[PDB]
């Protein structure tokens, strides 16, 4: 999308897959979805060095509206879990620096059941935009033909444009077209900062595991449609969370950023481990991943349960994955020609290594015709980086 | 097994899931299969109080053995990575105050494709017997037929028990007799210390979870067959390694403790993290696994992605299980009333409910028309022990 907005990928916080559709502040009152919730995660984005590292996007998800419109036809922030509403939760968010994200759906319906914005685009645009609100997740449920969805994300598209603020806008679209219809990723990068590809998310290594075989199963379609402005979004990070062990973690951060994808956390920022804080907030790894050049990595190969992925960085650097898929035994061996990374360029004559997960560690020179062995652990991830020596030499 | 053995449901170390068939040293020293590994780890066992927390058995799985059979159609250790043998090692081990377990095959070759014991019974009996082994795991790869199958487990059985020795004999036979009809249990029990129900585990919650839904699936043919001398294994412990989250992991060491399952850690015991250590060795659920009355527990109610799981104790005390299936969102909330649990004899008048997973914490006492609450981590397990308080009282 055109609007000069997500010129790398777009990073922050979204509250679905941690605390999900929790309406009961009574019986819970540090987990329902409430203003005061928000708040918290705002204050923690700022003081725990989330913003910082990069993450300015404190975003709601599904149930912060009331059950009914408006007698002017508005959403509502619910009453008792919003009372001070949008307006000043949006305030609160822009004096601690940060910008707010908020989530509405293109059919009858939310996923959730809650009012839907077909018939209301206009006005629920507008809407937005008068609250302060700086980034949209637009939702595929309830939606009853493919005709309406796509003509739906596209008013929703332009009724933001037509507001004059600049809003990220956030599409589920190519996702609600599977398996028996092609999107067109053309006309989706048309009118859409980012998009989300495949199912949703949740807290199991099952679920990263189906989202990179899928992303590069249909990596021909989808890698190079990718760049600044126009990202694809295989969902949150659930890093910090229960699901995943600590190699599955590192794989997951180490993959975002080979496929340029948007960096949305869903965790309880009020209680992280610092290793999880640590990996999150890595500052080489985050680089990878809003590298400027803004080119979306992809499967090299696979084999013998081993993956190798690849992205192209400025300053003609690449960064590298390789991926131990075996769930039995313990550290594995791998080892790769160096000449085959990088399309043969990456080190001809030669380049230097530097190793970035799951620790960080200066490798050094390997020559155009040499190979590099590594040990990774089961479900784990190494992640390196390439400059080329031609490249290093000149200033 | 009437031999006198497995009590309680045999405890130890076993090198396959965490080490596999690693036949090279000389790229992977420290992670190949030989001699100096299993000593090491027997080093180990006593140094960091795994003999006292009640793991006894350092056991060699699969990959142990050279290509061929000797002139005298013997097994042989490796000669590169078993230089000095098996009974040497077994030696070492008696010193440490340990026990050695060794593997075989029921079928013409090892799962590795190493020699089978295939008309080799008495004679393997034999080797192990003589080398001081003290418990054969007894694989069920290349088996041909399913009644060869069952003669080659009756045989191995029989042709221990005439060595004299003492030696735990656990038993692949019901996993590979699955994939074609219904086992035997009654059968089972009488030439088996403990039997294996499935093909494999792996580091991985899929296959905890695998392997629980299967079990409280069957749990009508097999939950009542299990008691001191003769276990349903579930296989061993991945806890410690790679591809558990701390939640998993929790859940593996409580369910083992529930279905009354042998405990054989696979794991480096030289890299283990201090909270591993922690859990593994935790004296209080240990003591559950290892409870004396030597009843399997069951799954007393699954629905909602909640699961109930409980197991009687000796001294009219219960321990109950409650995992959370639901693999998304946060710490769930729970409810059920304390007359649903231990056929309603547990908390009658009241009992005394202490949690020891994933904290230890006590709750205090609970009357028989009282509703306990719980959040429960996604994946996670709440692991609680009940003491009746007639038996309290009972104090004098
Ligand atoms: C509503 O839709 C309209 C129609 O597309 C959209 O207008 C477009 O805005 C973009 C982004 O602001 C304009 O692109 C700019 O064009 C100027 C002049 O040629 C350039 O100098 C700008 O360069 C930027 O990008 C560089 C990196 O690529 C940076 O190095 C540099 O610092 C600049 O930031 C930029 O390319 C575009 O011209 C218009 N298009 C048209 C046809 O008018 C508008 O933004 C939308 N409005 C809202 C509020 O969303
Ligand atoms: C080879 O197989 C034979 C035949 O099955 C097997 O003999 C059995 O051994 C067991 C264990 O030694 C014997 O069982 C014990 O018998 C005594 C005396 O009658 C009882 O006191 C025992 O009762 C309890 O007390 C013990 C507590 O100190 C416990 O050990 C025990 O679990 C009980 O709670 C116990 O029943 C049994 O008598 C024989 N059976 C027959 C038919 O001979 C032999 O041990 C096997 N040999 C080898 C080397 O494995
Ligand atoms: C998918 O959509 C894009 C954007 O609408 C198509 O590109 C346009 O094609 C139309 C012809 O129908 C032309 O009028 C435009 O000039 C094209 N615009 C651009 C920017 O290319 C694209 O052809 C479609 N692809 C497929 C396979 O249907
Ligand atoms: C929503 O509901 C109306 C009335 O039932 C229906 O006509 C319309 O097509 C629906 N819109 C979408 C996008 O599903
Ligand atoms: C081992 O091989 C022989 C020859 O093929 C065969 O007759 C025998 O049944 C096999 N044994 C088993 C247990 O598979
Ligand atoms: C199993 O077979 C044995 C004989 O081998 C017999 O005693 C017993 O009744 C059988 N048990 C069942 C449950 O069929």
């Amino acid at each position: 999308l055109d609007n000069g907005l997500a010129r790398t990928p777009t990073m922050g916080w979204l509250h679905w897959e941690r605390f999900m559709c929790n309406l009961d502040c009574q019986e819970e009152p540090d987990s329902c979805i409430s203003e005061k919730l928000f708040m918290e995660m705002a204050e923690l984005m700022v003081s725990e060095g989330w913003k910082d590292a990069g993450y300015e996007y404190l975003c709601i998800d599904d149930c912060w509206m009331a059950p009914q419109r408006d007698s002017e036809g508005r959403l509502q922030a619910d009453p008792q879990r919003f009372p001070h509403g949008i307006r000043q939760l949006a305030n609160y968010v822009h004096s601690k620096g940060l910008k707010l994200g908020i989530y509405a759906d293109v059919g009858n319906k939310t996923c959730a059941g809650f009012p839907g914005s077909f018939g209301y685009y206009d006005i629920d645009a507008q809407t937005f935009a008068d609250w302060g609100v700086d980034l949209l997740k637009f939702d595929g449920c309830y939606c009853d033909s493919l005709e309406n969805l796509a003509d739906g994300y596209k008013h929703m598209s332009l009724a933001l444009n037509r507001t004059g603020r600049s809003i990220v806008y956030s599409c589920s679209w190519p996702a609600y077209m599977w398996p028996f219809q092609k999107p067109n990723y053309t006309e989706i990068r048309q009118y859409c900062n980012h998009w989300r590809n495949f199912a949703d998310i949740d807290d199991s290594w099952k679920s990263i595991k189906s989202i990179l075989d899928w992303t590069s199963f249909n990596q021909e379609r989808i890698v190079d449609v990718a760049g600044p402005g126009g990202w694809n979004d295989p969902d949150m990070l659930v890093i910090g969370n229960f699901g995943l062990s600590w190699n599955q973690q590192v794989t997951q951060m180490a993959l975002w950023a080979i496929m340029a994808a948007p960096l949305f956390m869903s965790n309880d920022l009020r209680h992280i481990s610092p290793q999880a804080k640590a990996l999150l907030q890595d500052k080489d790894v985050i680089a990878i991943n809003q590298d400027p050049l803004g080119k979306q990595g992809y499967q090299l190969r696979q084999g013998d349960n081993f993956e190798v992925w690849e992205r192209p960085l400025s300053g003609l650097a690449w960064a590298v994955a390789m991926i131990n898929r075996q769930e039995i035994g313990g550290p594995r061996s791998y080892t790769i020609a160096v000449a085959s990374l990088g399309k043969g360029v990456a080190c001809n004559p030669a380049c230097f290594i530097t190793q970035l997960l799951p620790v960080k560690r200066k490798l050094g020179f390997y020559e155009w015709t040499s190979r590099l062995r590594s040990h990774i652990n089961p479900t784990g991830t190494v992640l390196l980086q390439l400059e080329n020596t031609m490249q290093m030499s000149l200033k």
